[PDB]
């Protein structure tokens, strides 16, 4: 995917 916010913060996805 990518990188987006998340409730812990921005977190980088490698899907």
């Amino acid at each position: 995917g990518h990188c987006i916010p998340t409730t812990s913060g921005p977190i980088c996805l490698r899907d």
